[PDB]
């Protein structure tokens, strides 16, 4: 005889990390639009970062990111076609120079969404962290308007809070985009706006400086006709208040009493 | 000192069924279109089976089928809306029933899939069972042409063969739609069509059984003005061109020797 409600042999359970958690909601959400996920890597360029998202030095713009500058040689950093990219090395402060690069080594029309590590020198408080995650959305092609913009954070927001949510877009300044655009959705179950992230219709300038570095490369220019929106979102606030996070800086603590209350999430 | 090399503790390592596998990535490449994943039940109602798709008895229509019928008592088979269903309890001979219980339940414009385990009184051999699965899917809305079924079966080629696949679709017969239509996909690795399902523009019958039965539940007519298309494919057709199993019979035979050569594919 047996005594079955005895502890069975201590086999290990596993988890995700929330941020993996609310990265894969996210991809998920997109994908059912058509979205293919992309990613880029940390350690970006200074070209990348900014001089093709049209954010040259010296000027108020540039002032407004908080860069961590690399130093070091030996150090090789490839391109969007494998080349060996030059400029002065830093942690891209965002994600949104893998919209650059992505558009140089492919062609319109697509539909891609690039969830990253991202870093900024800044203090981290129980909102802001040194290191997070966003999640770029880019979509080129001829015909795309602004509607189609608000259409996809419409449905953002219904997804991640169901029929009675709603979005809300105001004008907010972006050297990358013109129109330019700063996001909140509607969360019904807590009663209040949560200010996701920015977006707009990429840039004039951005497109040109995707095609003359497509020349730089021999490739044949690819943006003249098109226009396209794109949009940064921040996961970690969508995670906190998704998956009821109080401090932004347990993420990154390691914690196992922390991270293995996630376990059942998905 | 320890000799690494010898075998380390012998945990368990499973692996998911082929059909499963499949399944998976024809819901991923749908739910890139916009397609939401819902099932049926197995044991159907002549009414869903037959009827409602305009499939009358005594009728050379019934004859294409070879349905395997039910008997015994107490057995609760409910509705779309959990509502008591009668009528000659059967073995769903094909998927598509659920897009009746699926339009008697929600409101236009939608886009399902439905994948599921049928059953058919038929002699088994290396391309045939009696007990396989199907994939239906269905897309209802204002507007809906039959460009957009062949839209989305060219998406189903292209997302499981790559840009040089192909579609064909030629005229075929089915009480359920109008225009109806067979299709295949070009195999560019393996130089030849498959004939992979059925398809067409809804019939408009179907829309009428579909309200008439909303009505007598008490629900508002929703297909008036709407038109649809809807397809049901070979899932164990697919996998086995896909995965190179050579006998359809291997499915359900249990063999682990047989299943464990998937635990690396996904
Ligand atoms: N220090 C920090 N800690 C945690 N989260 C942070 C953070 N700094 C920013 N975030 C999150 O990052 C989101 C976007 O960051 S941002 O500096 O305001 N905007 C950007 O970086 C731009 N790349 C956004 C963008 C705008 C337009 C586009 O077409 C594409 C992207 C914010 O909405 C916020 O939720
Ligand atoms: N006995 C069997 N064993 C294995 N696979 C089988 C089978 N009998 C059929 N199949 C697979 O099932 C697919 C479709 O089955 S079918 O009887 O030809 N067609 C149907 O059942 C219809 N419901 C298809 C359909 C047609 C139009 C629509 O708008 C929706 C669906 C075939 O293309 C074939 O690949």
């Amino acid at each position: 005889r047996v005594d079955v409600s005895l502890p069975g042999a201590s086999l290990f359970s596993g988890g995700l990390h929330p941020i993996t958690l609310m990265e894969r909601e996210l991809v998920e959400i997109f994908r059912a639009l058509g979205y293919q996920a992309v990613e880029g890597p940390e350690v970006e360029s200074e070209f990348f970062n900014f001089d093709a998202l049209n954010i040259p030095e010296h000027h108020p713009a540039r002032d407004m990111w908080d860069t961590f500058w690399l130093t070091g040689e030996g150090f090789r950093l490839e391109g969007p076609l494998g080349e060996e990219v030059e400029g002065r090395l830093l942690l891209r402060t965002h994600t949104s120079p893998m919209q650059v690069r992505y558009m140089v080594a492919h062609t319109p029309p697509f539909r891609i969404v690039v969830p990253g590590r991202v870093f900024r020198f800044e203090q981290t408080d129980a909102t802001h962290e040194a290191v997070f995650h966003q999640l770029e959305g880019l979509v080129v092609g001829e015909g795309i308007a602004m509607a189609h913009l608000k259409g996809a954070i419409y449905e953002l927001a219904q997804a991640l809070f169901g029929p009675d949510s709603k979005v809300r877009f105001q004008p907010v300044y972006f050297p990358f985009v013109e129109p330019g655009a700063q996001f909140a959705v509607w969360w019904p179950e807590g009663g209040k706006w949560l200010e996701l992230g920015g977006a707009g219709m990429v840039h004039p300038k951005v497109f040109q400086a995707v095609d003359a570095y497509r020349e730089r490369l021999g490739l044949p220019p690819a943006y003249r006709g098109v226009t396209g929106f794109a949009f940064g979102l921040g996961v970690e606030r969508l995670a906190m208040l998704r998956y009821g996070i109080p401090d932004i800086r347990y993420f990154f603590g390691g914690r196992l009493k922390f991270l293995e209350q996630f376990k059942g999430v998905l």
